């Protein structure tokens, strides 16, 4: 169901993936947010960068309001967009994304990414000729921020996202530091395990989330198309065909045995439905080590513009 963070509240263990390319229409988040929840999800992932919230916060009240869930039932993510790093526009950000979502607080407001890009209204700002602009902010000074805003009760909790080890520390050891990170949302898949990460995570009782679980969704803008496909690996389809469930079925339960908090987005009803059979079954410890050997270093998000950035993770 649910493991207990950090700060003594609770998340739980499946969560719905709510972004979709600006090439779907708008209207979609919201009939599928409300089916993800019809379904049986209760943890909903969004963000600024989605430009989706309206209609996930509609879906939400929309669910609460036919009486099928109550607010206290959802587990609800925004996340601060990188444009929005600069101490003083924190708050405003996360004020912003209630207003849009018609929620009083987010369960969980995450730094979405340690890449700082400018100020402005863009959501990437580009120069003169098309590269990307880069900010140079201390992200222990956004943290600060952060912090004020879970002690406001604007954000139950708060975490990081797409950080590594070495950002992760220095959020640690910030001299001062009120709040740990309660999770940190990265990409994570049997292709790219992070069991490493995942150990260090562990030590400091903070939560992996697992994105791009299913193998993400092959944009060609951000992602190889050569790249191999995920849910067509040979091990993880002979799992499903032994375990009468699906290869996503599989990568899913391998992040849930594993101690992680697996997201799972889908714009399908009959998808949905299918990803909450999760809890239906158990790998055995002899697949798990047969996952486990599927790590391949392979991370699907690639862009050479942000592999320059003196933030860049990777
Ligand atoms: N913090 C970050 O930087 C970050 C980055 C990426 C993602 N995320 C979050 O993580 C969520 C999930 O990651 P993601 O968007 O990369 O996608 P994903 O969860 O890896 O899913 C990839 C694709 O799998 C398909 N799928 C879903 N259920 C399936 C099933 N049972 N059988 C077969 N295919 C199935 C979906 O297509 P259909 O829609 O057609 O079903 C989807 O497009 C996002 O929506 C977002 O909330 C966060
Ligand atoms: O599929 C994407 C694109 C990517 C991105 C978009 C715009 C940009 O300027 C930089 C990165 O970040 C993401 C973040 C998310 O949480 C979920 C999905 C994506």
């Amino acid at each position: 169901q649910c493991v207990k963070l950090n700060d003594g509240h609770f998340m739980p263990v499946l969560g719905f993936g709510t972004y979709a390319p600006p090439e779907v229409p708008r209207s979609k988040a919201l009939e599928v947010t409300k089916l993800a929840i019809e379904a049986g999800f209760r943890h909903i992932d969004s963000a600024h960068l989605y430009n989706n919230e309206e209609q996930v916060g509609l879906a939400i009240r929309s669910k609460i309001a036919d009486g099928s869930v109550k607010r206290e039932d959802i587990f609800y993510t925004s996340k601060l967009w990188s444009t929005f790093h600069r101490p003083e526009l924190v708050r405003p950000a996360l004020e912003n994304s209630l207003k849009k979502a018609q929620l009083d607080y987010v369960d969980l407001y995450l730094i979405h990414s340690p890449m700082s890009l400018k100020p402005g209204e863009e959501l990437s700002p580009t120069d003169e000729n098309g590269k990307v602009i880069f900010d140079i902010v201390d992200l222990c000074t956004t943290w600060e921020a952060m912090e004020k805003c879970k002690d406001a009760g604007l954000a139950k909790s708060i975490g990081v996202s797409n950080f590594n080890r070495r950002q992760l520390e220095m959020i640690l050891n910030k001299p001062g530091l009120k709040y740990k990170p309660v999770c940190n949302q990265v990409e994570c898949h049997p292709y790219f395990n992070r069991s490493k990460l995942l150990d260090f995570c562990k030590s400091k009782d903070i939560v992996l989330v697992a994105y791009s679980a299913l193998g993400s969704q092959r944009d060609k803008r951000w992602v190889d198309p050569n790249s191999p496909v995920l849910l067509e690996d040979p091990v993880l389809c002979a799992l499903a065909k032994k375990h009468k469930r699906t290869p996503a079925l599989i990568a899913l339960r391998y992040q849930l045995q594993r101690g992680v908090v697996v997201l799972a987005k889908s714009y399908n009803e009959q998808r949905i439905r299918q990803n909450v059979q999760v809890f239906e079954f158990q790998l055995t410890a002899e697949d798990m080590k047969a996952i486990d050997g599927l790590d391949r270093n392979l991370h699907y998000f690639n862009s050479d513009s942000f592999a320059s950035h003196p933030n860049y993770p990777y």
